[PDB]
């Protein structure tokens, strides 16, 4: 009740609902709220789908480095790397660079096809041991976020384990482990929610995700402390339940990204 009430409180203020799992690799320490409701995935699925791609990278060789020539009809809305490569192609792992950093979207319809659809993902997510996540759309419709809908949802406890089995446990060997913490370390799209949250001389790889109403938003991530073992977590958000066409939105609410910070800050206090 008390470990709560700072994250029911913010919760309060923000006027949706969050939902946060964390738990430190070293001594199974968690702090849990709302772990177990569903939220929307968004974005977030194509840390997961790199995942899956590396999963196929144990059993195909060359999977990797293989072309895929796209055409214009492979585009979609914020896709800046497949549309700046359009003219030459890209291989897997760059497409799969490219829905992880940035958050690419016609590089993650063009894996998600390589991957048999929404329910390819589904099938791999449950063949590491996740029953909860569940992907049924694609690029941009999955980013609907309808309220009570639970197509394109996970939940934030459901997302930090199988972060973890693919980051630092058994679901993946270690090279293959090793690109998806260096995919995830470099993203570029997560530099205002759990980043945001921790001390400078650490380390973080993330995955955001942002969806099609203000307020439901997310970002999970691996956490590397100096001298202490990770930290891996997830923090969701689902909107509050007129618009404005008049303004842009505000830059700290538009994502939920000051409540994601503060949830992210939260959880590694709350740690021990």
């Amino acid at each position: 009740n008390l470990v709560a009430e700072p994250f029911a409180k913010l919760e309060q203020d923000f006027g949706g609902s969050i939902g946060v799992y964390a738990m430190d690799t070293g001594s199974g320490a968690t702090v849990s709220y709302r772990a177990e409701e569903r939220f929307p995935l968004c974005s977030s699925f194509k840390g997961f789908l790199a995942a899956a791609v590396l999963a196929r990278s144990q059993q195909q060789a060359g999977l990797l480095d293989t072309p895929i020539r796209y055409g214009k009809n492979a585009l979609v809305p914020w896709s800046p790397i497949s549309e700046k490569y359009l003219t030459t192609g890209m291989t897997v792992a760059e497409l799969s660079a490219a829905a992880v950093q940035y958050s690419d979207n016609a590089a993650a319809n063009l894996l998600l096809k390589e991957l048999g659809g929404p329910a390819g993902l589904t099938a791999f997510m449950r063949s590491i041991g996740d029953t909860t996540f569940r992907l049924d759309r694609w690029e941009l419709e999955l980013n609907s976020a309808i309220p009570g809908d639970a197509r394109d949802t996970s939940s934030p406890r459901a997302v930090t384990e199988s972060l973890q089995k693919l980051t630092l446990g058994s679901a993946l060997a270690a090279p293959q482990r090793q690109q998806f913490v260096d995919w995830l370390k470099g993203n570029t799209t997560g530099n205002h929610r759990i980043r945001a949250a921790v001390p400078a001389d650490w380390a973080v790889g993330d995955k955001t995700g942002t969806c099609g109403v203000y307020g439901t938003a997310n970002d999970y991530a691996v956490v590397w402390p100096t001298g202490r073992a990770p930290i891996v977590l997830a923090v969701y958000t689902r909107a509050p339940n007129e618009a404005v066409y008049t303004r842009a939105p505000n830059k700290d609410d538009k994502h939920s990204e000051a409540v994601i910070a503060a949830a992210a800050r939260l959880a590694l206090e709350g740690l021990g």
